[PDB]
């Protein structure tokens, strides 16, 4: 009876997140698309402020990307609705939610930035070279706190976020051992989708987008996460709303 | 071209705030209300959660009363609209933008729930005894916090609802001195309708709501805090908001 109305940027990382949650969890709900097509100059989102999408179910009105995921979580049990959080109680608990939290500490609005202002960084980046030649344009006629220190603190966050897929690599190896190579392959924690799954499925997407994906993965190096990703890419939720 | 959209509770203290400087900027808006009718019970919107309007402007989505209602002046500036604050050097500023804080800090939420869970301190209070021995049934099969220390911190913000008003009442007290007693009458801060009067006139129709309006002013008690209120009263665009 009651209508879920979504208000995103098709191209907003906390958006992406929820929409996929929506997505998993088999939910009708009506996306409102609020980013302007293009503009008279096509100015891209990867050009700040700080805004984030907005939920409404009936009476409550739920803003930020996560409060709503988590809203979303308690709202909707209906018994055909899947979950994408374990009890309480469950050993995949810890997992989910140490892992989601590991994922979604991620400065992603910092990767970004590097990426425009600093492709000898990247690698097959998505962004081309316009952009990062139209913005130090616009830098020298003068968000420059992200750049921070230029090119010594994208680095450090560069190998921060190494070692954050150093973890994520070592889970995924895991599950790898405990399942048998022929039969169903689980997720990150556990063999149901999840909550950490969401985040880390949107974060591999986006850096692919930035061109850090080449560095990080691929090419033999974390093969059980090239694996993931290759898995997640052909999934019909993630198809649906990452397409 | 572009739609404004507000989504808010029609009896949300912070949403009426909202509406008003709408009204008074004489926007044209698509308002939402999502507050369902009655339910079942009749559940009314006095008996805790924190939820807050949401305004979309295109690409914008702006959450938090307090901030919908800055958006909404710094993005509307067509010659037409009429603007609720002055000049940054202007005389006026310092004291709209000094009374907008005081009223603004009012715990209206400790107010309701002292209204109801105390109706001994209210006077014509338009809460009814139904509703105090409904909840008070409810806490005894069992927010508290706002209870805090049951009487003796209901009558300590009470009081000090009492200071910021005599502060209020000297403001006025002023204009009148200033102001010939033939001729059009200032507001709060300068002769021009602000966003001080627009917390000002809210706060004031809440209180006589909850019946504290009788003990803080009327019977000449606070006289030019009495026109005030029945000056705004008569105003259209209250009426429209506050009906």
């Amino acid at each position: 009876e009651v209508k879920l109305i979504l208000y995103h940027w098709t191209h907003s990382f906390s958006s992406q997140k929820v929409r996929l949650v929506i997505a998993e969890k088999a939910l009708k709900c009506e996306e409102h698309d609020v980013s302007l097509p293009l503009s008279e100059h096509n100015e891209p989102w990867f050009m700040s402020t700080g805004e984030v999408p907005v939920l409404i179910h009936g009476e409550n009105i739920i803003c930020e990307a996560t409060q709503i995921i988590d809203y979303l979580e308690q709202t909707f049990l209906d018994e055909r609705t899947p979950r994408l959080m374990p009890d309480k109680e469950s050993m995949y608990y810890p997992r989910v939610q140490h892992y989601r939290e590991l994922l979604d500490s991620l400065p992603m609005d910092a990767y970004t930035h590097g990426c425009i202002l600093h492709p000898e960084l990247t690698v097959d980046s998505m962004i081309p070279a316009y952009a990062t030649t139209r913005i130090r344009s616009q830098i020298g006629n003068t968000s420059k706190l992200l750049d921070h220190d230029n090119v010594k603190y994208l680095k450090k966050i560069l190998d921060e976020l190494e070692k954050v897929l150093d973890q994520v690599e070592t889970e995924l190896q895991r599950r790898n051992e405990e399942t048998p190579e022929e039969g169903q392959q689980p997720w990150l924690c556990g063999e149901s989708f999840t909550l950490a799954d969401v985040s880390l499925a949107v974060t591999l997407h986006r850096l692919k987008f930035l061109g850090f994906a080449r560095r990080n993965w691929g090419n033999g190096k974390r093969p059980n996460l090239e694996t993931y990703y290759e898995r997640v890419l052909k999934r019909k939720t993630f198809n649906k709303v990452l397409g």
